[PDB]
């Protein structure tokens, strides 16, 4: 399914990013997963073993981006599949939201998509084949109190993706977004009973999503069987929102 | 894979419906495909072989629906996956559109979705597992001059699907729409050389889609890897429209 | 603002339809409001007085539609502004939904839009000016358990409107949808405390909408100041849903 | 009318911003319009006369924002209506897009919306009344080749607006977006004869929009007749895109 393809998955330490990396490996890809520390990069190298490696990447630092891409090109080849998964939250109601909480979210969650996409596009255009998949959020579509920064970044990456899709579609490259709802992570596992119940009440499916479920959606769009899907957002949210 | 799941694909004679039926068989489903005539049903039985059967079905006729589902239950079992693919066009500008052209489109393309979905839901709710997937159209979301009837039906089945999705989500059933752009079939071949050039100019991918590309999307949603996707529309249109 | 214009408002007896009629009159229109009984038509004639009249109209009966339009053409002139407000509900979970509850909703809420729009379009096309505005619902966009019929009709009229908009836009006619959320009516006034509280919890604004608020939106789109809005849905729902 | 309401319109020198400012004055608002230079501010003061004032504002500079709002509070009072109209383009295909062209668009077109909205919200929350309206673009929803930066900002401000809308709705404040299609201004005049023909071919209305048509939409949302509209995008594009 992905035999001979090279994938770059940003933020592949755990959860969604790790499930994406593992799924792509399971279906034949060579995967480079990234973390913000050399130790995180080591842990990624450890689970990937013979099927890829971990590298330290800061998606807000241009020099870090060039270093990582040159390493990949030296050891593996040109990136066929880019999965923009790295992302953070800095929640606050707007009157409490600090300028840094705004700027860091825009930089890490939106400007990252610009930087990484631009860095891989030339080789994909030459090859007349490629996949760019960004992990958005239901919050980008519905909005959410206390997450106006996160919502701005997650909505903004859809506008970005639609525009890039229009630029590259004629050369067999697709550019799409997967938008998760509530996914079980270490964060949600630490919530109280009342807090989890409050989350579940929002989801018609009546459960949290799994990291693997997001990985399944990404792997579908990354495949040869999604060649006619571009500029699309695939919502994976148990019916929490419906558009 | 779909080992031991029973799928009903309406309108499986050719084009998108046939591609869906073949894909579901290849991945382990027992498939019942339908045509509007007994001769068409036999042709379906021929290609399905030991993995399924063709039946004559008119999706506008309640007696036909009832007879077909009883035949399926007697020979195979209860339907696990319903694919509402049957559909027609009756194109005209509104000023020329005949009552029959409106009504036949509503009955064939919209009311069919109600009738078939209702007819399979009880058993899916009992098993706490099910898939309903309806083939929509880009035209349902974009609109198209000369197709106000078709657009009404294809938009209407999205509203229907979101509502049903909300009713059944907590019992492990998903209800989704796959919305193709222009696909090379007997619905499209009838266009002129300049209509085809006009359509191609609207598609960033620079090509018509293939029937197998829609089948790939349907098969993804029908699978256990799409359990957290419900009330969603998956657009497969080469970038012709982006939402 | 509407001096010299003729408006037809279907279902103008009370609530939204009556507020629409009154607002259009207040801004200079001549208004014909419709009801399903001769007595309802009388009550409309009574509030409209010198600024229009009531007529008995059944939006599912073609002969009734021709009769009403011929009366309007004789007494007033050609319809400049059509507001499709007539609509019903027949709520039920899908396994309890009767065929008549499906068919009556499609006929009254969706096929009506086809019939009335077609009946007024020729004169608007000749005049190179016109407005068609249909009252949709938030349910058409979000879906709702127990309203799959209503949701199908309300979503279907958006697809219809987009297609018709594309057909007529070049001749200065716009075709739009106003989609209310929860509006205070006689129905909601009769609800229990717990029932009203359950509704309000869904609405960030924390109140029900007024019939006049929907009328304001319709009057805006009907005006000369909305000439560049077409194929659009204007959601008036206090933030109950956001697209 | 807006008797005794104070409106701030960013970028009111010409085009859409000027039309918005003039419309709000004509309907009784006291208007503060802004330009990036003192010479531009005087030109605004000239046209506003006794009904308002021009001020120099840079929406990327926190000190400029603070100074301007203090000037408004000292002379007029607290802002009741904020119209975020200031915006720029820095067009390029992604492969040629410079870091500056990305960053300046994000700062000017997206982060400005955060900064200005935050700066007026406290007083609106105290009064239990307010309007925030941001000028988006069709490109935010559709995407456009060569405008991935602009699209990211214009999509991003929708996510922002939905989130803020959710925070403030219960206190009688609305937060909405008006999304113009192609409007005859200094942003568009720079296109070639064949670009203009290419744009016109994409607009069913068969014409560019007027600046006053956007002002009409803004004025409707700013009014007391749009109290139940929040978190909404009002598309004013002649049918160029339909959602
Ligand atoms: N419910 C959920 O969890 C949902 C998550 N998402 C999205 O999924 C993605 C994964 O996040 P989440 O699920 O919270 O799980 P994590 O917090 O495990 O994933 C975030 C990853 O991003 C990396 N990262 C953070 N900052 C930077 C930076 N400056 N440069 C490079 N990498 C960075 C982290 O690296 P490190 O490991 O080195 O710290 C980490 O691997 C995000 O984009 C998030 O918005 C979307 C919808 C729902
Ligand atoms: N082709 C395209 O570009 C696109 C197609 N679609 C949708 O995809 C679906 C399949 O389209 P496509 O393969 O192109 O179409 P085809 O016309 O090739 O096939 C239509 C199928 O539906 C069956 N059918 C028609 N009427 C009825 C009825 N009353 N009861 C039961 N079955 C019926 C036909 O049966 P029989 O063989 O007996 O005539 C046939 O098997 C449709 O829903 C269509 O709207 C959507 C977007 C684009
Ligand atoms: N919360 C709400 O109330 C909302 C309502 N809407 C929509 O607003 C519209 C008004 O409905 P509602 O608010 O329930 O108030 P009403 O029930 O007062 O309005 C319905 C109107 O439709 C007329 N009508 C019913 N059947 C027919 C028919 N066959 N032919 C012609 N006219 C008919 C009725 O006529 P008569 O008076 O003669 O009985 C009545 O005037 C509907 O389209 C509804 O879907 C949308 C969103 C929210
Ligand atoms: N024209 C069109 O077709 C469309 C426009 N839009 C949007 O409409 C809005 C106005 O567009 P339009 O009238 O065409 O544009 P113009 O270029 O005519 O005007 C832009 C305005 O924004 C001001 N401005 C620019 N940068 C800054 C800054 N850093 N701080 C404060 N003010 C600034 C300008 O000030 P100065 O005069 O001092 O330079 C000017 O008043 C924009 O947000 C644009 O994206 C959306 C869709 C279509
Ligand atoms: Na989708
Ligand atoms: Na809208």
């Amino acid at each position: 399914s992905f035999e001979g393809k090279i994938a770059l998955v940003t933020g592949a330490s755990r959860g969604i990013g790790r499930a994406i990396a593992e799924t792509l490996v399971a279906r034949g890809a060579k995967v480079i997963g990234t973390a913000t520390s050399e130790n995180g990069a080591k842990n990624i190298s450890d689970y990937l073993g013979a099927n890829g490696k971990g590298l330290m990447l800061n998606v807000t630092d241009p020099a870090s981006i060039e270093s990582v891409l040159e390493n990949i090109r030296a050891e593996f080849g040109e990136v066929d599949i880019l999965v923009n998964n790295a992302g953070i939250t800095r929640d606050n109601l707007l009157m409490r939201m600090k300028d840094d909480e705004w700027n860091d979210i825009i930089e890490t969650n939106l400007s990252s998509v610009f930087r990484l996409s631009k860095a891989v596009m030339r080789a994909m255009m030459k090859k007349r084949c490629g996949r760019i998949i960004t992990i958005g959020s239901v919050v980008g579509t519905m909005g959410n109190a206390g997450q106006a920064n996160y919502a701005a970044a997650k909505a903004g990456l859809i506008g970005f993706s639609k525009s890039l899709a229009r630029e590259v579609a004629s050369r067999g490259i697709t550019v799409n977004v997967v938008a998760p709802g509530f996914i079980e992570t270490d964060m949600t596992r630490a919530l109280s009973d009342d807090q989890r119940a409050g989350i579940l009440a929002q989801v018609p499916a009546g459960r949290l999503g799994g990291a693997q479920e997001i990985a399944s959606a990404v792997a579908f769009l990354a495949s040869d069987e999604a060649s006619y899907i571009t500029g699309e957002t695939l919502h994976v949210n148990g019916g929490m929102y419906m558009v």
